[PDB]
């Protein structure tokens, strides 16, 4: 199975944010890890997940995992515009929602 990673996509499967898309910022182990989108998570509130909890996306995001690499800590608003940068790609598939 994939291993989490840095700055990768998830949509949340079961949670407070249920459905929800979020970065993982990061890996205890391929079990537990945390998240934050920037928004309704912020990082200093970032969440322990099982994941479990969580569906792995094939998307992720260079510029957190640089500001990880380089500081070992990545702003809200990066985050947001990783998540951005998700949603730009599949605007199709979610134009509809409500
Ligand atoms: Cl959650």
């Amino acid at each position: 199975g994939p291993s989490p990673e840095i700055g990768q996509i998830v949509k949340i499967v079961k949670g407070r944010d249920r459905d929800q898309f979020s970065v993982i910022i990061k890996r205890v182990d391929d079990r537990f890890v945390y998240i934050a989108d920037g928004d309704k998570r912020k990082v200093d509130r970032a969440k322990r997940k099982n994941m479990n909890h969580l569906k792995l996306i094939d998307h992720i995001s260079p510029e957190v995992r640089h500001s990880f690499e380089e500081t070992g800590k990545v702003t809200n608003g990066k985050l947001r515009f990783a998540l951005k940068k998700f949603l730009e790609e599949h605007a199709d598939l979610l134009k509809e929602g409500e």
